């Protein structure tokens, strides 16, 4: 209901952890659960790669199309960038509905 | 200078019409011209069929292009469309730099 693909199957979670790595144990032995660990954390790079399938448009329409268009005026930005802090902002939601299709 | 492509060659002149009928001529020669014609006149169907060939955009642009559209808001008619009398219009000029490219 928020839109989008229903999977029975869908894309699956990947789960990813760090590895605990215990501090120094003490000289003799103690059946109690380690509670001291060297603090650390992690940082990597991750790709995602999906392939689309794209369903054409067929459409007879003489008159033009209503389109999505950035707005040619002039202005103290430009829409879907980063500002003079480096803060990327997307300016509205797009919907996909645009061309038409008899019903 | 109005636009368009220069051709050396260009799609050739397509000349036609209509061929003299002599009405009755009269009974003894006349070597004077034939001014005497049956009126006739003639309609048909033409085709023209024009191949084009199309250059894509490669653009790495991250923000959204300006767009040809029609406007989405209701008006009395719509643009490029016959009216109550039959009569097509063309409301505006459309030329066709839209797209944009590195200088």
């Amino acid at each position: 209901l928020m839109g989008g693909f229903g999977l029975k199957n869908p894309p699956p979670q990947i789960l990813i952890k760090n590895t605990p790595v215990p501090a120094n144990p003490p000289a003799e032995f103690s059946a109690t659960k380690f509670a001291s660990f060297i603090t650390q954390y992690s940082t990597g790079q991750v790709s995602v790669e999906i392939e689309w399938e794209l369903q054409k448009e067929n459409s007879k329409r003489w008159n033009p199309e209503v389109q999505y268009t950035s707005n040619y005026a002039k202005s103290a930005n430009v829409d879907f960038t980063v500002d003079n802090n480096g803060l990327y902002t997307e300016p509205r939601p797009i919907g996909t509905r645009y061309l038409t299709r008899p019903l």
